[PDB]
Formats: structure tokens, sequence, C-alpha cells
């Protein structure tokens, strides 16, 4: 039971999810991943078309397919190449693969395949399709968003190998990157087909809006995937992972699980309010591509929640247990009473 979330933003579904699902399943099947039926079922439970369709419900299907296909292969990357394989040489293996992915995005004919490689062929295909539509700056943004994601995953793998729990001030600014927030959303302006001006994207107010949105969505992800984490921990007989806002607040405040859930939701509510309030100040002078970017972030927050609460990824985790985890949520219609910055110095500047 997730305490009431404040997110007064409308959500909508793309009308062509079935087509996007079919094409993305056909697309990923065309490479050399040797997907088992269990793996194909898990990808269905991921519902990539439902996810990105909620971010861009009005976009043309053939263009949105590019972002859906990226989600498809990167969910597989997460499940198969992040914190997997032999413990010996795990960090080195990840850094090796991660840098090849980034290079293929920059140089699709780099020919970096190794013995048994599977990931680079679809990545190359995404980069080649992206380059038909994207400006050079947009392609650069994709590569750098992937670097920020992958450096954060290397950070995260260190905590998982130590089974340690990050301090809140560290998690609070890193979580947007372990969630690949920017790498997920970089595809949007390519789908839209117009470059967001660098001076806008780089301005402090837009940087704040960007980090606010990606952090809120990732914390929401921590909340609607918490049940699956407790499921895994119970199956494997271990404590839940410390890589999650709920467990971080539980450890930091020496509180119960219900109290930590309330504190996590309270933080999400304050970030969401700040995003909305800062949005109102930025929109008057925003260019049309910036306005579209902020529209995508506005659909991301409620769309991410609806997707995460209803996708089988966080309800039937292994793909063989319908209803193993059921997460419920509420909508708080009242804004947070406290609109001041939280005592988290790594993110406090969002309230500047």
């Amino acid at each position: 039971e997730i305490p009431p979330r404040y997110c007064p933003l409308p959500t909508a579904r793309h009308p062509d999810e079935t087509v996007l699902a079919r094409r993305t399943a056909d697309w990923i099947d065309g490479f050399d991943l040797e997907l088992t039926p269990q793996q194909r079922a898990r990808m269905r439970g991921n519902d990539c078309p439902g996810f990105y369709g909620r971010i861009m419900p009005h976009s043309p299907t053939d263009r949105l397919q590019l972002a859906v296909d990226w989600c498809t292969v990167m969910f597989h990357f997460d499940d198969v190449h992040c914190d997997e394989g032999p413990a010996t040489g795990r960090a080195a293996r990840f850094a090796d693969l991660a840098t090849r992915i980034v290079r293929v995005l920059e140089a699709p004919d780099a020919r970096l395949e190794g013995p048994g490689d599977t990931m680079l062929a679809p990545v190359r295909d995404l980069a080649l399709r992206a380059r038909r539509w994207a400006t050079p700056a947009q392609m650069r943004r994709c590569a750098e968003a992937h670097r920020a994601w992958f450096l954060a995953v290397a950070w995260e793998l260190g905590h998982r190998a130590a089974r340690s729990t990050p301090a809140l001030n560290d998690y609070a600014h890193m979580r947007q990157h372990t969630a690949a927030g920017a790498a997920t959303l970089a595809w949007a302006e390519i789908v839209d087909g117009a470059e967001i001006p660098d001076r806008e994207l780089s301005s402090p107010e837009v940087r704040a809006l960007t980090e606010l949105a990606f952090t809120t969505a990732a914390f929401d992800d921590d909340l609607f995937s918490y049940g699956k984490e407790l499921w895994v921990a119970r199956a494997e007989g271990t404590a839940p992972s410390g890589l999650g806002l709920v467990e971080i607040l539980r450890r930091e405040n020496r509180c119960g699980r219900p109290e930590a859930l309330r504190a996590a939701v309270c933080l999400c509510n304050r970030l969401t309010h700040r995003f909305i309030a800062l949005r109102e100040r930025v929109l008057p002078d925003a260019s049309a591509p910036l306005r579209a970017y902020l529209d995508h972030l506005c659909h991301l927050l409620p769309g991410n929640l609806e997707w995460g609460l209803t996708a089988d990824r966080y309800r039937n985790p292994d793909g063989r247990t319908p209803g193993a985890v059921t997460t419920t949520a509420s909508r708080d219609t009242d804004p947070p009473a406290d609109t001041s910055p939280p005592a988290i110095p790594s993110i406090a500047w969002w309230w500047d």
C-alpha cells in the first residue's frame, strides 16, 4: 500500500500500443539474443509500448517505435547484463560492455563485437535509425545520457557487491542516473523532430526541471517496485536491497516499513510540487521544443506511475506467478504543506 501520491497531471495512452508491441517483438527477434519463451513473456510484462506511449501519446507510431525499441533492448540489458554473470570480473565486464554501447551510438560501424556479443547489433540498429531523424547535437545527447546512466550503474554495482545501503544525500542525486532517466527521455526530441536549444536545456531552471522529473519518476519506480524487491528478498532468504528509497529511509531513520513508505511518498510529493511550480515559471519564455520537452516530462510522471502500478513486471516478477505482488496507490489531491527544500544538499539547488 503506497501512501497517497500528489501528482495533479493528466495521463493518456497512445492509441497504437498493439502495433508498437508487435513491431518491437518482431524487431528484437530479428537479432541474435536467443530469447526463450520465458524471456519473451517478461518483455511483454515490461510493456514498453505502454510506458513510452504514455510519455508521447500523440506522437506518430512509426517514430515512437524508435523509443519503444530502445526500451525493449535496454530492459533486456538491465535484466541480463546488469549485476549478472560471474561475480569474478563483474565490474570490468560491465564497463567493457557499457563503453561499447556508447561507442556504437557515436559510431555505428565501430565493429566492437566480442565473443558471444548480442547487445551491439540492436544498439547499432537504433543508432542508424536515430541518425535518419536526429541532429548531431541530439545524437551527442543520447551518447552522453548513456554515459551518465552507465557510470551510475557502476556506482550501483559497487553497493550491490558490498550489499551496502547508500546514504540518502548520495542516493538522492544518483537515482535519476541509475534509472537512465535522461537516456530514456533523450529519444523524445528525436521523435518530435526538433532540436531543443542547448542554451535552454543547459539553463539552471531547465536542469532543475529535468532532474526533478527524472528523480520523481525513479523514486516512484522505487515505490511501485518495492513489492517485487520484498518478493525477491523473501524467495532468496535475504534482506531487501539497500538500493531503494524505502530501505534507505528505513535505515537512516531506524523506522518501520510503513513509516519509511510515508516518508518516501512525502518526498515524492514535494519534488512533484516543485516540478509543477518551476514549470509554471519556465513555460512563458519556453521555445516550442522546450515546451514539448516539458510536456513529455509532465506525461512521464503520472504515466510512469500508472504503468508501474499495472505492468506485470512488478506484479508477476518471474513471469509464472499471476498476482504474486499487488501494489495499491492513492492520489492525494492536496499539495504538500511544506514547499521548502528538503534537507538534502545534493539536490537542494532545485529550489533555488
